[PDB]
């Protein structure tokens, strides 16, 4: 066996990782969260948390190993704007604090050594944001991405918030829009699988009342019944269509309890 570097093997064992929720709930109808080699789809409505929980993820994946976490930094691609900086503190505020509890019940002498290093500004430098205007920004940053990759092996995950902004308008040429579509797709399947990382996708057009999505192994649809979120389990692995409670907080993504 080999020759393989330190650093295929790393990978490799990241390979086998999902990237928690913060939501049990979530986590167990995700199969341990989102998993790395795959894509993975949020769809619903506007202001039912694609960005939230996208948020969360990208926090998330940088949690230590000695937490359980992936500990890979996350490129964060916004084709809408509006993006809220503030939120992905407050986020990344919880996600140290919980952090720094495990450390301190449980006593772990190098849990202690993660948290010199582990503070909010540290996860906000570990997410590489980038903002797209139009379809053919994003076709020319994904082609770009390889590169980007090979100087950063850090990166575990890969939002698009959202996938379907860019394509919302009227193609005079349809044919080119599904080519276009398939292709990007074709891009994201290769990149999660050759750099073993996740793709996070965002979606408007699937809801809670509604070709793509084929690429995509496991979809999830957000949506709100009475006064509570619901996260449905539309699309996976084991094709079983469950929906679970969720909210959201100051904190982030959390459980009802
Ligand atoms: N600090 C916060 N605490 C609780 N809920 C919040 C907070 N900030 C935003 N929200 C909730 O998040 C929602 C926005 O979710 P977002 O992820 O932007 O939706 P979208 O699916 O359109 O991306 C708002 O409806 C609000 O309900
Ligand atoms: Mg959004």
């Amino acid at each position: 066996s080999g020759p393989v570097t330190i650093l295929d093997l790393l990978k490799d064992e990241r390979s086998q990782l999902s990237i928690v929720t913060f939501s049990e709930q979530l986590d167990q109808i995700l199969g341990g969260g989102v998993p790395l080699t795959k894509i993975t789809e949020i769809c619903g409505a506007p202001g039912v948390g694609k960005t939230q929980l996208s948020m969360q993820l990208s926090v998330d994946v940088q949690i230590p190993k000695c937490f359980g976490g992936v500990e890979g930094q996350a490129i964060y691609i916004d084709t809408e704007g509006s993006f809220i900086v503030d939120r992905v503190v407050d986020i990344a505020t919880a996600t140290v604090q919980h952090c720094q509890h495990i450390a301190s019940i449980e006593n772990n002498a190098e849990q202690a050594d993660s948290m010199q290093s582990l503070t909010m500004e540290s996860i906000l430098e570990g997410i590489h944001y980038f903002r797209c205007h139009d379809y053919v920004q994003l076709l020319a940053l994904v082609h770009t991405l390889p590169d980007f990759l090979k100087q950063h092996p850090q990166i575990c995950l890969i939002v698009v918030d959202s996938i379907a902004f860019p394509f919302r308008h009227h193609f005079e040429d349809y044919a080119l829009r599904t080519r276009l579509l398939n292709g990007l797709a074709q891009s994201f399947i290769k990149l999660a699988v050759d750099f073993k990382l996740a793709v996070l996708l965002t979606n408007q057009m699937t809801t809670k009342i509604s070709s793509w999505g084929h690429s995509s192994t496991i979809r999830l649809i957000l949506y709100w019944q009475e006064k509570s979120r619901y996260a449905l389990l539309y699309k996976s692995p084991s094709h079983k269509q469950i929906s679970v409670p969720f909210q959201i907080t100051t904190a982030g993504i959390r459980d009802v309890c």
